């Protein structure tokens, strides 16, 4: 296999230049749908708090047009995934996985609609669930259909088109091109084979997404941060520490999302009737959460800065976390249309913070600012249970631009990881597909 | 399908011993790059005090600066065509080659070789980076502790091997990321599926960069400040400027495997004239070290002064040209030690001066030329190499100019597309083909 080789070597990258140009406009597409996707959310959200003005001097009123406004935009949701697409539930990254597999269809023409005007809903009445996923499988969609619609031939093209969808459309999510890129090829891709994905497409793709993203969002920061202090070699073993801490807690908080997906299925057994009306609670409550007491709903984007700043007392940051674990639970895995992949940055950001307090006061004498161990520990719940730690890195580097922390940050992702690995704990996204790939064989 | 959801459901699991073991050749790689660093810095520093003994007889000292360089040259050459010959050039065609199980990992005799070899020739001041010569020392000692561990597995081999190779470059850049993503961009093989863990690749690029950081804190290897935004009606620029790149890189991949059979003419392979080739090319830049020191080494120190736009248009050319002309006479003779390092400062100069030409162009786009130096620092990297995800990370970690990733991805892009649309190729998959079949004839 010697002269396979050097046949192979001097053939090398060499993408053909239909599957290069494709790659553009399914970028181009993935990007403005990402952009209209992401201002719309804002839009229902911004009604939303017109409506509680309109009434702002009942306060039992209030406390009703806040849960239904919501109440029914989450049913809304839950509905047309239900009835028209139920692929298009949760956050769509198995999805596409399973898809790069060939194990699960890419039903473009229906899904498109039902995740974008589904997850409009859930996430514009403000229930604890991102634009992560959606805007992921959204993309991979758009990506097959421009495959179809031109009628492009070869497992290369399917396969690359379907993964620069993905990436362009994590991309446009999170104004992170080198994150989306990464989590093709870290994370989304076939884990256990050889495939036929050309990363210079992929690389198309994510620019063009990226660009329709900057001409329509530019002049603002979806995380600003500030720059923060540099971290000392002697103060990089409490890196490690808070890694590990992340790394127990990554896999426990894996089983419950996957249990509490099967406890919420029970109450409505599968019809679309109860789901929908358990969905429009949930919702319901999420929107009410949101206006008394909104660190415990919807996105988490807010808190971050917050967080980081240490504007927050020990007991705030407490209870954030246990409140957020609990809506983030009961939003995802309900089954609700959108991501779990960005409500673990604002869950991981908050969990780190507070490590960062007690380590301030356990030692003055490394001059610590608790809001390095925030930004290391923003993308270590995507380590420990996601487990895509060089995506998680690389993207919160995008979002924060805090380089001076690469080494923390790093140490702290790995940490999540390998503890993740020798506690038991499986990728997320992994043993979501897995679940959905075998009930597709019980039945 | 069922193997699908059986595979799923035991993903990342790497076993615990090729984890452990890739912190330890982590460690060594670290240290033993840090180590050819200081010995680096100390004998082209030795030179210099060795000028300034004989500061004031010009025809004299212009020859302590030739022999003090043709020397350690010779020096070089010498392990290399005597005990080592696959620890000549880069070190990454050798390494992939390894990964391919395609070439063997004789560490007993490159770890030594590299390592004095490459002393000799960087430290002597000639043009080549520690770019390859860590990653092939890395891959090595990744070889040598499986070896005496006695790991058994392809997993094993593969992963210690890619772990040495990634947590080489991380080393070599302070570029942990750039590290762990040349493996997994260009350095693993590329038309089948392997058993490189990640994880692992990870831990080995944590120790060796901490290693390094215990060493080096406190400095960086390009300081450029922070530079100004890109305007998005600017962008267009960077498309352009990465086609400049695109039709270039091919162009001068050909010129390093062309020049690399024209100088093994001037020995036919033997050792002699070989030798003393080398310590008239190493004697020859030792000299402009002195007499032009931007035309010879590393190209580090210009790489910051060109961003800044303290170089006029005409020096910009001047170095470029005398560093094209350096470039290929120091690595495609053969001495231990990389392109990919000097391929930063030609881009580097490359880009300032097209910034230069936007400046006055353009006006009213208030334009900075060192935002260009900047694109274009990894966009040869990106149209000889074809390794564009690497070299925008890389100069990334060492630029730290984060708002200029959209005009750093867009030339890099344009760069290795008009690299493959002109015809060139990976310049390290030519060179090891180039060796996998003079070797099958």
């Amino acid at each position: 296999r010697r002269r396979q080789l050097i046949r192979q070597l001097l053939e090398r990258d060499k993408t053909p230049l239909a599957i290069l140009f494709m790659a553009a406009v399914v970028g181009t597409l993935v990007g403005l749908a990402a952009v209209a996707f992401d201002k719309g959310v804002a839009w229902l959200q911004n009604q939303r708090m017109g409506a509680l003005v309109h009434t702002a001097d009942n306060y039992p009123l209030l406390l009703t047009v806040a849960f239904l406004c919501s109440a029914v935009l989450a049913m809304f949701g839950y509905f047309l995934v239900r009835k028209y697409a139920p692929e298009a539930g949760g956050s769509g990254i198995p999805e596409i996985e399973g898809a790069l597999e060939d194990q699960r269809p890419v039903r473009w023409w229906r899904v498109l609609p039902v995740k974008f005007f589904g997850g409009l809903g859930t996430l514009g009445g403000g229930m604890v669930l991102g634009r992560a996923g959606p805007t992921v499988q959204i993309g991979g969609n758009i990506g097959r259909m421009v495959l179809d619609i031109f009628r492009l031939k070869g497992d290369e093209a399917r396969h690359t088109l379907l993964a620069t969808g993905a990436a362009a459309g994590l991309a446009a999510a999170f104004n992170a091109p080198l994150a989306g890129i990464l989590f093709i090829i870290e994370e989304m891709r076939p884990q256990f084979r050889y495939t036929l994905i050309s990363i210079k497409a992929v690389f198309i793709g994510v620019i063009m997404s990226t660009i329709m993203y900057r001409i329509f969002n530019h002049e603002v920061a979806l995380i600003d941060v500030g720059k923060l202090s540099d971290a000392p070699l002697n103060t990089l073993w409490l890196y490690l520490i808070l890694g590990i801490i992340f790394g127990i807690f990554g896999p426990i908080f894996n089983k419950w999302v996957l249990g509490m997906q099967d406890l919420l299925h029970r109450v409505h057994g599968g019809n679309i009737t109860k789901w929908v009306l358990m969905g429009g609670a949930i919702g319901g409550l999420c929107g009410l959460l949101g206006f008394v007491a909104p660190a415990t709903s919807g996105g988490g984007f807010n808190l971050i800065p917050i967080a980081t700043a240490g504007n927050f007392s020990m007991g705030m940051l407490v209870f954030i976390f246990v409140a957020r674990v609990i809506t983030t639970l009961l939003c995802f895995s309900s089954g609700a249309p959108g991501g779990i992949f960005a409500p673990m940055l604002a869950l991981g950001t908050v969990l780190g913070t507070a490590f960062g307090m007690v380590a301030v006061e356990l030692f003055p004498q490394y001059h610590l600012e608790a809001g390095t161990f925030a930004i290391a520990g923003m993308g270590a719940l995507l380590a420990a249970s996601i487990r895509a730690p060089l995506t998680g890195i690389i993207l919160v580097l995008e979002m924060t631009d805090n380089y001076q922390l690469i080494l923390p940050m790093i140490i702290t992702g790995l940490g999540a990881t390998l503890l993740a690995q020798f506690t038991g704990g499986k990728p997320l996204y992994s043993a979501i597909l897995a679940r959905t790939l075998a009930k597709q064989e019980a039945e």
